[PDB]
């Protein structure tokens, strides 16, 4: 059953999507999206929301439903909910379809009897009349399930908001072969010539699977975690932005992605705690997913009385990673890290980056560090 493998491709290249969306309406926020709480929360209603409704969510979602059957899509996602969710060993994490209804509906118990058998959706009820113990329950949610990430995202509401949303996160991630978080010294890492820093950085010398191919052009880094995740880097040439950002590909990566080679040259890397929320109601619309938070439509095909509509969804990715680790280095890699072979590896220029699977091929988060003052 490579349920996996009918979303897999079908979504990667929905990375891409919002990725350059942003990186569209930008040259100032900083990037951490996560290609999960958007991708999932925007299909996993393929079920609360049924006919011409779901033929801009899950049709917006790249699956085309003429060459992949909907009903045959719902555990591509449980495999990515229980392959990518089982109990971690080592990559953990805290996302979530939180869900936030009304007190006031009827629902379907069978439809939640699906996106909550499959999904997991975890529904409850709350009133909107008085719009603060909505907030003394979703933020709180995502803070009473993000153990603390995303511990605000939810500012002001609206006195009717039924059919809301959740997706809140707690990442995890480290080095099974590590680093030495006494390389580490606060250095130039440089964006703009009017944001010439001096980053945090961090030091080593393993054997990374670092290339320097024509593709892209410019510095596509390897890492290994603990837990069967496969991270990636990048690093742009000189005026980089496109070519790679646009020209890059499923294929671009599968093939960075596949392999598993030497090499020994000098890394260097400022640090990652880069959060980043964002709002599925601002971006979706010039996308395509319209009348799905429209004034009204079949979104009562998930309860039938009082005309529901879409109240927003949101995602604050919460990164958690930089250095940690256990295979350390010892003594014999304490001077066998800063030892580049002749060049470096010097993350002292605007890169990108994401987090394949080793349990399929997911993008866990894709990126664009712009500039620590915003992380």
């Amino acid at each position: 059953h490579p349920t996996f493998n009918k979303i897999t491709p079908n979504l990667a290249e929905f990375a891409f999507s919002l990725y350059r969306q942003l990186a569209h309406q930008s040259n100032s926020t900083n990037i951490f999206f996560s290609p999960v709480s958007i991708a999932a929360a925007f299909a996993m209603l393929s079920l609360g929301a049924k006919g011409d409704t779901h033929d801009e969510i899950l049709e917006g979602l790249n699956f085309n439903l003429t060459e992949i059957p909907e009903a045959q899509i719902h555990e591509g996602f449980q495999e990515l909910l229980r392959t990518l969710n089982q109990p971690d060993s080592q990559l953990q994490l805290t996302t979530g379809n939180g869900l936030f209804l009304s007190e006031g509906l009827k629902l379907v118990d069978k439809f939640l009897e699906d996106v909550k058998k499959l999904y997991h959706s975890e529904a409850f009820t709350v009133n909107f009349g008085d719009t603060e113990e909505a907030k003394k329950q979703i933020n709180d949610y995502v803070e009473k399930g993000t153990q603390g990430k995303i511990v605000d995202l939810v500012k002001e509401l609206d006195r009717d908001t039924v059919f809301a949303l959740v997706n809140y996160i707690f990442f995890k991630g480290k080095w099974e072969r590590p680093f030495e978080v006494k390389d580490t010294e606060e250095e130039d890492f440089h964006v703009d010539q009017v944001t010439t820093v001096k980053v945090p950085m961090m030091k080593r010398l393993g054997m990374f699977n670092i290339q320097h191919c024509k593709k892209l052009s410019s510095w596509v880094l390897l890492m290994k975690y603990l837990g069967n995740a496969t991270a990636i880097f990048f690093l742009p040439d000189e005026g980089k932005l496109q070519h790679l950002e646009n020209e890059l590909t499923h294929d671009i990566i599968t093939k960075f992605l596949e392999n598993e080679d030497r090499r020994s040259a000098s890394l260097h890397l400022p640090k990652l705690s880069i959060t980043g929320t964002y709002d599925l109601k601002s971006v979706l619309g010039q996308l395509g997913i319209t009348k799905v938070f429209s004034n009204g439509a079949d979104l009562s095909g998930v309860t039938e009385e009082a005309p529901l509509k879409l109240s927003k969804a949101v995602h604050k990715a919460v990164l958690t990673i930089d250095e940690k680790g256990t295979e350390a280095a010892g003594a014999m890699f304490l001077e066998a890290i800063p030892m580049s072979i002749p060049p470096e590896v010097k993350f002292n220029k605007p890169f990108v980056f994401l987090m394949i699977e080793q349990n399929t091929k997911s993008p866990l988060f894709m990126g664009k560090v712009v500039n620590p003052t915003q992380k």
